[PDB]
């Protein structure tokens, strides 16, 4: 496996290669998309995460997932920065970061991957996020549809499946890697559809649970009829609302993979 | 004046006096509720919170610590402190797995104390009155500001002894069963039944939280915080805050009056 071949005692040198502000100006949200130059040498699977720690060389790491996939020579995360004005320890950090800035990964963690014969078997997926929580899944599309930023004019892809995501942000200059989001609706119509859910509607909350609640049957068509594999990364709560529908099988609990914070 | 006394260079030693389960069976939740020796050592304001670095000794050097709210009140010989216990997979989170395992009588270490989520300096001499609005371990501050405003003694709760403002409480937790300090909640509602409202929102029965119920009354809301001089405060989930202050909004002197803690 690729877990824990760093760690906070001997963690890998990268170097910041990119910096971008991943937000558009009427977001309230502060996020950055970076690019981390690891010599080849972090090695992770799609939806992994890695640690980073602030300052080094008080040791402590944060967890960030991965939003690349394993093909491509960097790799990239994307962390929104903490505020209270007063930062997050890491979000501090992050936030006067430079390009070209050393900077200290922890080898692999999580078990938040795609399974692992997924191209091979076209595997269905409901794709569920808020947030930062929609980094994996962009891991998972740039894998699924051999994605490449530099080669966007060609496809490519032998994935077949059919990959439903809701997502939950504030609002839609909040959505986070909505480049790579309408590249692949528009490439691959037929394999992907988005349902945003933006916060802002309300001031009754309406959440992302809330539309899979709105959307109970056709959620539980794709779930039984098209054996999907079910994520969930964000709010901690999406999980009850989102369960509930689906008990409402041992089998069924191994498609079913959540990570929250 | 007492912010840092305690870094994560000098922890201050401190000793676990009881540890008790703050929820009921009914609650999906784990929470702890730590009586802590400091020796009169660990100085505070209510309101205050203090850092606990777990694992620490005199292994390796991870001091990365964590921020928890005081529930007690100076006074005290002891400080309270109450920890939700993260869970995944089970795994635990770095603290919650620490406090998880922490035993009767086992060194703790504290560093604070921290942040500036306090009362008005003069709160019960003037009879200020006050709006709480909380979420899960954002009671914790709450309890800590009535165990001073009502004068409160474990050991002495058949004593009157109090403070004369009105104070309204928003919590919002999962069930009945999940609500922190529902001792001291209930009996401050028992005793001083002219001085304090409290509205329960509980998120097991759309979604609809704490500010939604708030929305849901906030003429009453705006009645309170602009008829009867409210201190208005805010410790808990980040969202709440947009929610309430909009209703505020339809300036200058009033944020002086608003306060928010959120994590
Ligand atoms: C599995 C997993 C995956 C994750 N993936 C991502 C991801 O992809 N992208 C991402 O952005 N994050 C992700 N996170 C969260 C991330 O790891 C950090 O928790 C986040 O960046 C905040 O870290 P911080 O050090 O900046 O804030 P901290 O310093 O640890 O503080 C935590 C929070 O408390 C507040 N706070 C700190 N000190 C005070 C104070 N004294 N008074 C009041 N408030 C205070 C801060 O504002 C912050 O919001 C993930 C977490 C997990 C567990
Ligand atoms: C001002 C302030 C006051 C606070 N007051 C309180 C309080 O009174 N009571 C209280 O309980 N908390 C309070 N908090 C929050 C508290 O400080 C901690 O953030 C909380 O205890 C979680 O810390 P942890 O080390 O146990 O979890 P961490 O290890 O830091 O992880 C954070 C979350 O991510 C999850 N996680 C960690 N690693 C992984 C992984 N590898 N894969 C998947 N998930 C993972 C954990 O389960 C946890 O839910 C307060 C915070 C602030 C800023
Ligand atoms: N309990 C919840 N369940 C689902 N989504 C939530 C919940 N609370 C907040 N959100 C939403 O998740 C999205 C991302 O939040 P964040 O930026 O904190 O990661 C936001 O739209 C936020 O709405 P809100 O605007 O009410 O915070
Ligand atoms: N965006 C939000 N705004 C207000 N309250 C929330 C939000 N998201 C969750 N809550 C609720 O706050 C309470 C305390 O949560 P916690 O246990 O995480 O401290 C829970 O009832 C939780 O409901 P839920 O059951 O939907 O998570």
């Amino acid at each position: 496996n690729f877990i824990n071949l760093y760690t906070v005692k001997n963690p890998l040198k990268c170097k910041i290669v990119d910096k971008i502000n991943l937000v558009r100006p009427n977001s309230p949200n502060e996020v950055y998309h970076l690019e981390i130059n690891h010599n080849g040498l972090f090695k992770y699977l799609e939806g992994h995460t890695c640690g980073i720690i602030p300052y080094y060389n008080q040791r402590c790491a944060r967890l960030y997932s991965i939003s690349s996939s394993n093909n491509m020579e960097n790799l990239s995360v994307a962390i929104k920065i903490h505020k209270y004005t007063n930062y997050g320890y890491c979000s501090g950090f992050i936030k006067n970061l430079k390009i070209n800035d050393d900077i200290y990964l922890t080898g692999a963690h999580g078990y938040f991957n795609l399974p692992n014969d997924a191209i091979q078997k076209n595997t269905n997926f409901i794709f569920i996020a808020t947030g930062t929580g929609i980094s994996p899944y962009i891991s998972f599309l740039k894998k699924l549809f051999a994605y490449d930023k530099n080669n966007l004019y060609n496809r490519n892809s032998n994935y077949t499946g059919y990959i439903t995501i809701y997502y939950g942000v504030y609002n839609e200059d909040s959505i986070l890697y909505l480049n790579e989001l309408e590249y692949f609706q528009k490439m691959y119509p037929n394999n992907i559809n988005i349902h945003y859910v933006f916060s802002y509607k309300q001031n009754t909350s309406f959440y992302v649970q809330d539309e899979i609640y709105k959307r109970k049957t056709e959620f539980l068509n794709l779930f039984n009829n098209y054996k999907c594999e079910l994520y969930i990364c964000g709010k901690k709560s999406i999980r009850y609302k989102v369960m509930d529908i689906l008990k409402s099988d041992e089998k069924k609990k191994k498609r079913v993979h959540v990570e929250v914070y």
